[PDB]
């Protein structure tokens, strides 16, 4: 409801974007253009709108928007952890991914709320996340938290599995 | 396999398909024998040196046991031994016993590890499962695969 | 459309199928897996309720289009990647338009060979291009490429596409 | 003069589209936003501000970098441009050739008008014996790669396959 | 060749594998000898087993299967050379199904070979079942790498063709 | 150990098991390319078990790596091929690189287990150099590749010297 | 200042031509004094800057650096790698690139340069650890890999592994 | 030649000198102190080119390649060294030249003030005229973004069958 | 022969100590004693090919490691030799490929030289349709050399195949 | 120390046998190829043991590697030339060494009739001698003309060989 009640804003304010560019919005095409663009917009945003042994989800697509330019980030997840009694779906761990991901975001954020949401959901003995993005020279960003911080032979472990 | 070929039939003529066409005829029993060579596994049982022990590469086929479909990757099993050996084309023969199931791969990395664990008694064992159903790795470190670093240092490096 | 009067139907085949595998259908992971199996082929076969429906002096390639498909033989998945190109007469495709294509056709009970053709065929329809280049790799491997018009004709124009699309 | 008079018109639209999107304006990290989005966007588009006003040798500049954004969406593609010609009495400055890439490619564009119109103005300015515009872009998993072979590029099967193959 | 022969000859094969293994200096009674000649037996009769089948029992685009995986033996010493294959044709009106395609591989592999002659072989099943336009079979195999290429019709005549399978196969 | 007499001795009776081996194949021994194949496969036998004439006898790392190593699976007498990564810290004795190599073919040259052949050429290194350490490393194929390591003194003891070895010999 | 800098660099290079033997007046060099002297002046931008201008490890990899040798003025090229471990203040990741450039910019000794970067980050930020990895071709088929580390990059062993890891 | 660098070296140095002074630093710095003398002599092996004369530096009929021929010239337009690879090939008619000579045609013609369409004509010009062959082949690619520059002459631009031969091969 | 050859190993390794000795050199250290007879070896197996004599589908035998001596200044050359054909009537066996890339290698050699030695015993000694000989060499800066014979010059297809299937 | 008076008076010696092993070879010396041949093959001799005219004689807390450093010498066995690459690296106390420097160790010690072993463990004694460093690692990569195949030599001296970290980090910077 709030999407459709939004989109129409979305779309006027992109037009007024085509216009202050000396661009035609009228032009064959750019008549569509500021619909599209909104709902392209609102896609990069629906996230506003869920054993003794390691488990990894490596090279998971990741699109994010840059909340200082407005401006796309694509780029890989890899999620790793050990669990303690709970163990998640994994498609469920490519849900949190994209959860956060498709939002207005800052990567070192993006990083520590895939990390958070997996420790509060499972409450794992160590967890693992790596976002490595391009923005528009890479960003990697490295959260490891419990017995992937700790024991060394774990997180050389991860890092070398995600590889 | 007649239950199965008449389910099968069911399933084509459920999807808006004509089951009496050239190419789907023989579809029915077919699909209901790959789908016995898929779960083949369950026919068998688990009852048929001083130095780091390695098979790395082994091809895995399995079928994800939430929706029916197959799901392949690679296995690397390692281990050290304590007063037993297992013969190296046996160690492949654990990895179709399980695979050829309706398998998670969490559950079918532990039941790898399991089986020469129980089998060899062996020092450590590392058995390392990477799948594609974006990839998923499984990895089960036990004995001085879990305890030593630079026993599980050497065996992930050597299974690149 | 039609797949909500037919799940339960697809749901009741995927149970007795797991009952003949010497299977409990009551386990705790196979619970709702004639449920979820059923709603998993229906997704794979989803380009049958799409129809062909839709709406410049250069090669244009669209390369590496993930595929996912179904042996209409075994009903058992395969994967790969098609790359397609043509040289446009009057008419030009929009590049989202072209990978639409390719799930109709692959979203159903398929064999290789009629697949490419299909895509092949749909673009010469809709466009009326000068050439056409279809190229499916699935999985050794195996490889099926429909080369019309100029790109069957000209050596320097399947040259290029063969060239371009590595 | 038209950039500074429309900045603040670009950054009223983009606070906008802040309030649009169920997100808080006024948050720390969101304040100066509708103002940096207006000055990438006039980044974006910077090529409308400018103009495009003996060898025997095939002459080659590959990897050009390039930036441009979807006319449909405003989404940003990114990719490589691949140029080559033979001179016929003309020669560019291998610098010059970027500049091409980049007045036409900082704009609301299509691939296949962009690629056209980068072989178009190297064709108008040297007047060449051919021209090849190779441009492999990422706007689903998969590349478009859009290709115009002009003048000997076309014609001679010798230097479009000297072309394409030392492009790699 | 059929399944009565082998099992008839299995111990015949066996004895000369002991026989083998005693004339090279070594113990056949050890540990890890002791299957040996039934196992290597075993063995020969599984890298000949193309003996034991007939080719009998096994669209305007271009089909290629590329990287079949090649087992077979060296009939000058009796030594496995293992390889890949890359087979392409254009049908005329008849189509093969990709999976006997392979298993046409499989039923010349497995006999006692010279690479030479197993691609021709091959590529002459292909022509024979089919009729197709052109053919093309590509055998690479370590017996320093040993390559055998056979073009046939539409392959071997037109350049566009040859130049499609070749870099379609790689 | 053998000698160069056992050997043209018993190359007869080996022609002789070979011969029986192809008609036990249901193959015409006296077909032209077959009418040699007992001789060569007699004299192969014997090149791939020559390790059985040879005896031993006759302050850095040190490393030699891609050692191109060709072993015979005792169990069904297939070839199997490999490379061994060797590594080594001297104490006061050092073995000259090409020596190094001849161990490999000593060993490798017989009816092998892949890690029998590991532990034989680490153990005959520890006790030529009496080193600080020693490092083995075969990988053979026999798709699936099987990794057999031995690591003994400071390679084993020491994380900083094993971790050397390994990736060095990448 | 840079003004009244380049017509004295253009001189300078005019009189360079001269005294190597070729003709200032010559159809390809009579603009190469003024752009080797505003090349030479991009090559040392960095001197016209100051600096002053989450819990988990932040790295920017593969950054293009571009630098002058200051025994011979001839340029040397590669990249930096940074990494660093935040205590409660985090650096803007297009800030990281800006001190690349201040200190890359100038008459340079790989060496200093390298510890520039981290002692530049070490000081704004104060973190728990600094990583710093510049490798560079100079014009002195060899490459020289310079490297700091800092705090927790130095001491801890879980810390070094997971940035010389990552940047890779 | 020898007495025109000697002499000449000196007013190298002093423009080097002013280029110091005229970035924003100190000349008398410990490790600034040498460096006009050493810029100077830098600049002078960069153009030492143009002290050597291709006069300075047999019935084959198969095509000859030299691959991988490491160039670093100095761009005529910033004076910035621009670094490539240089790959040959001929097919001779009646000479065939040593392979150490080619490699010294490359650094005569890439020790100047290029531009890399220049120096690719040269070399190709240089072989030519020494060996009279059956065709040449010259593809310099060089980062002064890659800018590959082709020279293609006699049976080289003439067969299809050839150019293919020699643009594989260099592969 | 191999008369010959056991004969000159004695005449080889005095020259080698002499060698050793006009190097500024102690031919009586430790790692030097056994120096001019196994030099004497090595320049004897490098030389080896001296002592030996001549004697419907594409066939190729490429990566054949080559290792020969530059004749100029007796300085070993390492390479590899890609070899094709297409047999007229007479086919070789593929071992005898390689022993002829061996006889040839194995002398005081020039690598264009040595391309057009193996070429020329292919075509004699089978009179085939067509040859090809790729030998690329490291005397960073790689040499090589190639030669097309018959069909492999004149049929354009033939000679984008074993290009082609050479990599 | 050899000098260029030594190399002059020598030069005939090596001709001459170099002569007596083309004679030895089954080859005609006086061909129109070989003429030369005896003086090319000396003076070529002289160059791959130019290292024996040369003596070695003539803060900043980071650790400074030089990797793919052409190496190419000579095993002493057989005199056959065996070629590679020297990665170097260091942790400096209080001196630096500039970089062209470590490439004319390199040569020095290369440029003589080697044993891997041998050259690595001079050219790490050269740089700890020079510089008297925190650590030195000095790894040789190179293939011996002795059949193939790779032979690798690594000497790891001071914190190098002491701290893991130190090695780890060195081991994967020089790749
Ligand atoms: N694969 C694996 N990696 C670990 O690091 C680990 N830690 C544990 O306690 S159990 C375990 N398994
Ligand atoms: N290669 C090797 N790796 C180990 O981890 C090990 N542990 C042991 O007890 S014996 C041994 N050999
Ligand atoms: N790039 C390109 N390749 C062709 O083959 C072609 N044929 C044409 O007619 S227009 C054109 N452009
Ligand atoms: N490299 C090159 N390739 C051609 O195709 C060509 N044609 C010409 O006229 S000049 C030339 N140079
Ligand atoms: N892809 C393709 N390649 C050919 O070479 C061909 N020849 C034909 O007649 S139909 C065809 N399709
Ligand atoms: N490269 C090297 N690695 C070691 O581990 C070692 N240990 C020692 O005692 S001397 C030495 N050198
Ligand atoms: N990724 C990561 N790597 C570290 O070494 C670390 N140390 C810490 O205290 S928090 C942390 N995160
Ligand atoms: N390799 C080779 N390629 C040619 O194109 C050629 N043309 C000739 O006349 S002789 C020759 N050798
Ligand atoms: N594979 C193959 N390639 C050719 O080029 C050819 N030419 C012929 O005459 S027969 C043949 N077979
Ligand atoms: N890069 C680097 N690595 C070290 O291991 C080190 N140890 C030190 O004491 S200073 C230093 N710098
Ligand atoms: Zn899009
Ligand atoms: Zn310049």
């Amino acid at each position: 409801e709030d999407n459709e009640l939004n989109l129409p804003n979305l779309a006027a304010a992109y037009s007024s974007i085509l216009s202050s560019l000396g661009e035609n919005p009228q032009r064959q095409g750019l008549l569509k253009t500021p619909w599209r663009a909104a709902s392209a917009m609102q896609f990069f945003t629906k996230g506003y709108q869920v054993h003794d042994e390691m488990v990894i989800v490596k090279d998971i697509d990741m699109f994010s928007m840059c909340e200082h330019h407005l401006v796309p980030f694509v780029g890989k997840v890899h999620i790793g952890y050990l669990p303690n009694k709970q163990v998640l779906g994994l498609s469920k761990l490519a849900r949190i991914v994209e959860i956060y991901s498709r939002r207005l975001q800052v990567q070192e954020r993006l990083t520590k709320q895939i990390a958070v949401a997996i420790t509060e959901a499972l409450r794992p003995a160590g967890v693992g996340v790596v976002v490595e993005a391009t923005h528009m020279s890479k960003t990697v960003t490295s959260t490891m938290l419990g017995v992937f911080r700790e024991d060394p032979k774990t997180r050389e472990e991860f890092l070398t599995l995600i590889r």
